[PDB]
């Protein structure tokens, strides 16, 4: 029995970041898995780190500091719902997948608030506490991307540079940071330029690779994958 | 004369990042320079791109799509007032600085929510018009961060490897992408646990740097500078 939680970052449902999402859905649904989708817009979920996060009274507070007052929040469980709400879902998960439209080499800011706000130390890394110390090791972490630019920008030499470049702050700053083990990336190069016909392709090799993705071995979550050789 | 445009991204005046925009502001002051400081967290920000952040009839209204409606919404002048409010800084600033601390390997989400909805297409970058081409071309720009991780920390051979690495993204694919010429960035090393003597330093070494700021010449903003041969 696997545990999947996907997060998603699009506006419209009709988009097709939601195709991605939706046929994601379908397949490990019609496999036996446990599915949760949190549907980050749908949810107006709060990108803010704030002192709103925590609940009651501070851990100091004539100097604000977020690290160090969600760390003790997360300790003494008086974190903010919404951020616990997420960590259950994690914690429970055996896979999470990212869901996205590409933002300016990442994540959308609300997606980005997410990883800011519900990533918190104690739950998913400590300080000291991190990459194979980190707190969610066990568990797989996709990214599914949709870009603007065509594959061929997304070239070494191409004015965009390789795709891995821009994966580096999200798989390995962030994912394996934690300690997912991390999947190879779900690219879906210029989605809106593409045909019908590159659209659906697009779509079927996602639901076909969904079939196996319980017998990938995680990327290696190097600076040499990223970069090299 | 110069203008320059301070965006700032903490949630405590007290803070390290306090700090150095505070003194900033005074340096920049004491030059004749005119000065404006968007406190994110003191705004409140808004980070999402969602479809309030156009006021009128919508292009699509079956089917939102954020970029395609904002660029229609700048052309009309019916974007929401937050954001061409900040349009209009960006528009005077000669050197637009990003003060922040390092959340994830790249900016808070509030910060992250000011790139994806301030620059727009039409006033920041058109297709085309982008990269050395953007509109914001003349204009420099320059990253102040401050990292939990030590500077041995951020080398090739350091946990997290290089700091350019984290870089990219920002540097290259926001700033350099709109025509911003970048400034080298500064980048403050694990002042939490710093000594008072050692971050007094920083924050002195950032207001020396400031004098002489404007006889700066900025980087070769390539994948080459960010990640070697
Ligand atoms: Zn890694
Ligand atoms: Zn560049």
């Amino acid at each position: 029995g696997k545990k999947v939680l996907i997060v998603y970052a699009h506006q419209e449902p009709k988009s097709f970041n939601g195709s991605l999402k939706n046929v994601a859905v379908d397949e490990l649904s019609r496999q036996g898995c446990t599915v949760t989708v949190s549907d980050l817009y749908a949810m107006n979920f709060e990108p803010r780190a704030t002192d709103k996060d925590i609940t009651g009274t501070l851990s100091n507070p004539e100097v604000f500091n977020y690290g160090v007052e969600t760390h003790e929040a997360y300790k003494q469980r008086s974190l903010a719902s919404d951020i616990t709400d997420e960590q259950k879902k994690v914690r429970e998960a055996d896979l999470v997948i990212f869901q996205f439209p590409l933002y300016w080499f990442s994540v959308p800011a609300i997606l980005k608030g997410w990883m800011d706000r519900v990533l918190c130390q104690g739950f998913a890394f400590d300080i000291p506490g991190f990459y194979d110390s980190g707190l969610l090791q066990g568990k797989l972490a996709l990214l599914s991307v949709t870009t603007g630019g065509t594959a061929e920008m997304y070239t070494k030499t191409g004015v965009n540079g390789d795709s891995r470049y821009f994966l580096w702050p999200l798989q390995h700053g962030t994912l394996h940071f934690c300690g997912f083990k991390v999947l190879a990336p779900q690219i879906s190069f210029a989605p809106e330029i593409a045909s019908e016909e590159e659209r659906k392709g697009m779509v079927a090799a996602w639901s076909q690779r969904l079939q196996t993705i319980w017998k990938e071995e995680p990327i290696p979550c190097t600076a040499h994958w990223h970069f090299g050789q």
